[PDB]
């Protein structure tokens, strides 16, 4: 019993991080094989973030300006090169501690464990989700820059977040570990805000089964709806459609719990209009929606 | 910016965790050099455990009826010993992955990092505080006993916890490293209930400093109090005595904030007596009481291991 925002054992991707320096700047690395993967913005100034043009920077550079240390250990660089907005360098020695790895590009609503590091050095592993506005609401400092987002099914570890920015709002924006960023988002100091935020609908629904699931079910009514009624409803509270594929992946849950979707979606429109009433859920007064239902299935 | 429920990094741990089967039952255990630490209840079949004489139920066994997995690898138990209620297998193979270490009992109030294991092998970590009534409120299924808790201080593994079991209101018990379990408990199937529960105010306090920090200020008011006013209106809503120990070891976030304690206390104060009005504090309706002053210097600085 019990439900607790749960990370992934971090221990494989401990053994992967780096740490990269080019001149001033100092940031984390990926070391997988021979290559350490980084945020290209480590090439930059402050004041190249205005307006960076990355391949007239990295043409300049060489191989000996990069500064990469793995633990105690200085790594030699002996080639380069940029993918999108992440640098990769290649180095002459493989990392013997290299995971079985893919890179992944996940959706919004999408969660994963971040293991958050400065200066090559692990510092602590939280759990998040990709927001439905592209951005992750995170936990960095300065420094933080080239800390990767991951999962963990099996013995393989799927890269999914490479942190790149915090924006104007205090949330994070980065890209996936080819370089191409989540959301409309640059790696340049440019006018950029998250868009306005929506709930995880189908996430929402996954922890309200996970309650029934742990034995709390004060939340359930006798109706039903239809998903256009819950969708008219549930957009004046800014949650996020719910699609004929969010009840296809409810499936599961229920038919475990014996409740039909239609029916748990009428449950979410009461709570949206009467609120908890000084109850609470699964130890929350607020609804969750950073678990999918592949998370409530793992952790149930 | 930002402020989440962090964890340690769990690597240091995973090298260390093994599964332990003896007759039907199976749980995890902590491999560090030759010895494996594991609940002593992984000796009781389901009716020894209404009324176990672990002494006699051990004398019986031999070093060949416990069976323990490394990944992939069986280790050779070669002796055995009870220490309280952990049970210490002395194995043929140290463990190479053996990090620095110590085993240390936490107070209730302090917080660590729980790697949930199953079958040997580890499913996910996680953060928690040993409550004041000292359970843990954790996430923990039928196989998850033997799992531990842990700090990391610089290089060095502090292990403060092993899982038992789980109590009839879904929160859990458990020992230190050494076999003492934390709180009024035994690891027999009799009945136990958790005791009536209280809210850790200097941890709440902490994440008030937190909030604050992460540029919330809503909650902040001209006012002050005494510890004595402030000590009496947190005996009426469960809220545990604060010490002048507390408010000592508030000092850097009062001085970093530039907001003394005991004004931050009558913060608190006036958001037991009057709700937080629809508002939250990072994210939260409720008042938060699992983060530590040193979890929150700790997160807003950067700390690594
Ligand atoms: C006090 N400040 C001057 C220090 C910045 O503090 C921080 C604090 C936390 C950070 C967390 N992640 C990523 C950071 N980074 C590092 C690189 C940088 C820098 N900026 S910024 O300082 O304007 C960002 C900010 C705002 N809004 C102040 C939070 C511009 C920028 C543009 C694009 C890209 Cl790809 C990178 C960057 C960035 O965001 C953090 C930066
Ligand atoms: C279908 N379920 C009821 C089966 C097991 O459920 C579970 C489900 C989750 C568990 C999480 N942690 C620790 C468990 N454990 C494992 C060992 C056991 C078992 N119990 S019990 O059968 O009473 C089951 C329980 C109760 N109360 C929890 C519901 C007697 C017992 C006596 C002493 C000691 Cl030291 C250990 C134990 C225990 O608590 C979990 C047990
Ligand atoms: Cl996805």
């Amino acid at each position: 019993s019990g439900f607790r925002k749960m990370a992934f054992p971090s221990g494989k991707v401990e053994g992967c991080m780096v740490q990269v320096t080019c001149g001033t700047t100092t940031l984390n690395g990926l070391w997988l094989d021979d290559v350490v993967y980084c945020p290209r913005h480590v090439i930059c100034t402050s004041e190249d973030m205005l307006n960076p043009n990355y391949e007239d920077l990295l043409i300049r550079k060489s191989n000996h300006n990069f500064l990469v240390q793995a633990g105690n250990v200085q790594l030699r660089v002996i080639g380069h090169s940029m993918q999108n907005c992440v640098l990769k360098l290649k180095v002459d020695t493989a990392n013997p501690k290299t995971p079985k790895y893919k890179f992944v590009r996940i959706q919004p609503g999408q969660t994963f464990s971040v293991l958050a590091c400065y200066n090559g050095s692990p510092s602590g592993v939280y759990q998040c989700a990709m927001r439905p506005n592209f951005t992750i609401k995170g936990s960095f400092l300065n420094g933080s820059c080239g800390s990767v987002g991951f999962n963990i099914d099996y013995d393989c570890v799927s890269f999914c977040y490479m942190h790149h920015m915090e924006l104007p709002t205090g949330v994070h924006a980065g890209t996936d570990l080819e370089g191409n960023f989540y959301g409309p988002f640059v790696d340049r100091q440019t006018a950029q805000a998250a868009g306005t935020d929506t709930t995880i609908t189908v996430n929402v629904l996954a922890w309200l089964y996970a309650a029934v699931i742990n034995g709390d079910r004060w939340f359930l009514n006798r109706f039903t709806t239809t998903l256009n009624d819950f969708n008219l409803v549930a957009m004046k509270y800014n949650y996020e459609p719910l699609t004929q594929d969010h009840v296809d992946i409810l499936g599961p849950l229920s038919a475990q719990t014996g409740i039909a979707v239609l029916d748990m979606c009428a449950s979410l429109k009461e709570l949206l209009q009467n609120g908890m009433n000084g109850r609470t859920i699964l130890g929350s007064a607020l609804l969750e929606d950073e678990f999918t239902p592949f998370d409530v299935v793992r952790q149930c």
